[PDB]
């Protein structure tokens, strides 16, 4: 946001912040519109600009305010758990943040409707952080967590799934098809 | 399209395609605008609808006609090769019709610009057990890479080398050395 949205009333500051997060757990980033938030608010529309340089400034904040990067999770993990630990461990933490939380329907946009724009302008604040391990791993977890949104999984299925394709990349794709002949 | 789009003279019908074609090699999907196709056509806004039922009927359309689905190239591999035969032709395959193509710019908006909704209605002319899983995974991933940091052929490869190696290998084998 702006200075101007930073020194606002604790009280004050909170009806807009609020205003916003509203709108975000009502509508993917592209189907969001600084009207909504704007007439919600019932204050004209170029008063929205006092705070944020655009839609996506608040977007980014509100992310930054109510979610983590599912990442973070695992690579916390790693400290006090092998890889494999770390693996298994995984799943129910996804579990836990993603479905059993306030902000299942923000995870929902950030994860169906996220596009290039985003991607290339969303950055997080890191104590603990391209190799391709990490790459393959995000791939497969995201894949399996895109899935778990865009097919309204169990946490059955969505463990059930996780559980096979997570074993396949840990032993490798050679052994996971010599080992079912 | 519609029946309308169809039974349009070749010429005409031609006009019409390559101005949609010519949209999407610009714009993804939500940046391309029925106003644009409908300027450079010279024709009225709601004529756009004589031929289609939206802007996503001309898409589909267009993607249908243009572009393939990488994975159905990689199962085409599987049944001559083996399967890392088959993951080390792919990636040429890959390149072949992702990069040397006119179909390029389509492509990287088809990775780049995808969105729930698209994902959802797109039904191309062609299981998901946990391989095909995985390895599209990974692949679109590298992909990805490949045309939002405009990968030279080489970098691809080497990414690919690499990343498919720990896939087959297996993360503990490949971390451990």
């Amino acid at each position: 946001p702006k200075s101007t949205y930073f020194s606002l009333s604790d009280e004050k500051r909170n009806r807009v912040y609020d205003a916003c997060l509203n709108e975000f757990q009502t509508h993917s980033f592209h189907e969001a519109k600084i009207m909504h938030i704007v007439k919600a608010l019932d204050i004209p529309r170029g008063s929205f600009y006092q705070y944020f340089e655009d839609l996506k400034d608040a977007y980014f904040y509100v992310l930054s305010q109510e979610t983590l990067e599912i990442h973070d999770l695992f690579f916390n993990l790693l400290k006090d758990n092998s890889i494999e630990e770390s693996l298994d461990k995984y799943k129910y933490l996804l579990l836990e943040n993603l479905i059993d939380s306030p902000q299942y329907k923000l995870y929902k946009y950030r994860f169906l409707d996220w596009t290039y724009e985003l991607e290339r302008d969303w950055k997080p604040q890191s104590s603990a952080t391209d190799n391709p391990i990490s790459q393959v791993l995000k791939s497969v977890v995201h894949n399996l967590v895109y899935r778990l949104f865009s097919e309204n999984w169990t946490e059955k299925t969505f463990i059930e799934n996780y559980d096979k394709e997570i074993k396949l990349v840990t032993e490798g794709l050679l052994n996971y098809i010599t080992d079912r002949k």
